[PDB]
């Protein structure tokens, strides 16, 4: 048979064709990804099946007897440092996983998200104050980058003079290439060292941000967070805040900008964008694939998936399954876009799922309010998309402001 190779041009380039290839043929097929063998889920009923069936793990660390597994996430990593990107909600499996969302939920609160709402404004405005009213600009670096990493540090404690740097680092990380897994590895641990740091000044130096709130924060029966849960959590959050909202804000941008018909309705009704967020998400999932790890044998879609087996669920994939949404392939800021699985299922549904929408809403509102003749720099079809299936997203989108 033939094995589809999750690393050629196919999963890069106009690559819902292919997804929609491979769920007509199964739903759920073998694949290769960096030389390893691996499961992929591209229909909606089995990715939701899968997401929600606890036989498949989402912990690395479990050391399995006779099984060394390498999950791709985890390219180049050494071990220690793996352990620093997994020790935390994302990469635990109850009970654990259950007490470290608990004591995270306490301070991670839509209260707190919802109170920095003037700031994410503030900071939204200023930004575009910067770019000016005339000419072509690159409106990830100018607006759709800075933003999110500026709401981020503050609601970390993370300086002006750490960030930047940091960024290099996740952007590194953000791309699984074989041939750079030395480099990718080293980016890693210096993400790592960052957050060693980061976390040792805040013990010392205490304030009212979430890495001192998640400090101090202790449950009755559940206790607190070790060193290391503290340490993982504040590296994933971060890791969060610095690259997801980028990917939204300038997908988000990118398509409005080819519909014209969709961001006028945006922009005569306003109400309308809550739910235009969440079709940009549905649309453009930029976590393309999420990662589980087959524990036992495990049968999704009438096919048995065999113990030990490693599968990636293409949550955006999913989102274009015509049984599920009927012409997926339909950008409609109208559309019931309820079920779709771009902040997970289950129980690691995402927690920033809150502070997502919030600077996504407010970003897009203000760009598109503020300025009414925004066009793309370029044509369409020379977009460049991230080679990603981590965290899918433009890099660079240059926008003409006046005309
Ligand atoms: C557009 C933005 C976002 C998207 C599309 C997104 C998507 C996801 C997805 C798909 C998962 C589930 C992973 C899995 O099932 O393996 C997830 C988990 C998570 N996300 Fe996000 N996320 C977004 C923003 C953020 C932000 C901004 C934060 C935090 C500051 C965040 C923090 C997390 C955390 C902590 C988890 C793990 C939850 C758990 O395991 O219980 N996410 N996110
Ligand atoms: C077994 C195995 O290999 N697994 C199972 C665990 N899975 C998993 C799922 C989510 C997860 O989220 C951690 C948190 C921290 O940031 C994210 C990504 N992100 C962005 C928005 N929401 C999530 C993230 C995650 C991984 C990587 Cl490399 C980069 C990033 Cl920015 O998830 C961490 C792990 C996938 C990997």
């Amino acid at each position: 048979a033939t094995v589809p190779d999750l690393e050629s041009d196919s999963f890069h380039v106009d690559w819902y064709s292919t997804y929609a290839e491979l769920r007509e043929t199964a739903p759920v097929t073998p694949v290769r990804f960096l030389g390893q063998d691996a499961w992929l889920v591209t229909g909606y009923d089995e990715a939701k099946a899968a997401l929600s069936d606890l036989r498949l793990s989402s912990d690395p660390k479990k050391k399995y007897p006779g099984v060394e597994v390498e999950f791709p996430a985890y390219l180049g990593f050494p071990e220690d440092v793996r352990n620093y990107f997994a020790t935390n909600m994302g990469t635990s499996d109850p009970p654990t996983h259950t007490r470290l969302r608990k004591l995270v939920s306490q301070e991670f609160t839509v209260r707190r998200v919802e109170a920095m709402r003037p700031r994410v404004e503030q900071i939204t405005a200023e930004l575009l104050d910067e770019v000016g009213d005339s000419g072509v600009v690159d409106i990830v670096d100018r607006f759709a980058h800075p933003l999110p990493i500026k709401v981020i540090c503050e609601l970390l404690g993370v300086d002006e003079a750490a960030r930047g740097a940091f960024g290099r680092w996740s952007s590194e990380i953000l791309v699984m290439d074989p041939e750079r897994a030395e480099q990718r590895g080293q980016a890693a641990r210096e993400v790592v060292n960052f957050i060693l740091d980061l976390v040792e000044r805040r013990r010392t130096e205490p304030g009212d941000d979430l890495l001192s709130a998640l400090i101090s924060v202790q449950d009755d029966d559940d206790g607190r967070l070790s060193a290391d849960e503290l340490t993982s959590i504040a590296l994933v959050l971060l890791l969060a805040g610095f690259e997801a909202s980028v990917s939204l804000i300038g997908i988000g941008t990118y398509l409005l900008l080819t519909h014209p018909d969709q961001l006028a309705l945006v922009r005569a009704d306003p109400s309308a964008l809550p739910n235009a967020v969440e079709e940009i998400l549905r649309y453009i999932a930029p976590p393309e694939t999420t990662t589980r790890f087959a524990a036992e044998e495990v049968e999704i879609g009438g096919v048995a998936i065999p113990q030990y087996s490693t599968v990636l669920v293409a949550n955006g994939a999913a989102n274009r399954d015509p049984s599920q949404f009927p012409d997926p392939h339909r950008f409609d800021v109208t559309r019931d876009t309820r079920g779709h699985l771009s902040f997970g299922q289950g129980i690691h549904f995402c927690m920033g799922r809150p502070l997502a929408k919030l600077e996504g809403e407010v970003a897009l509102r203000a760009l598109f309010g503020r300025f009414p003749a925004l066009s793309l720099g370029i044509d369409a079809d020379d977009v460049v998309w991230r080679r990603s299936l981590l965290l899918r997203g433009i890099d660079h989108l240059p926008v003409r402001l006046d005309g």
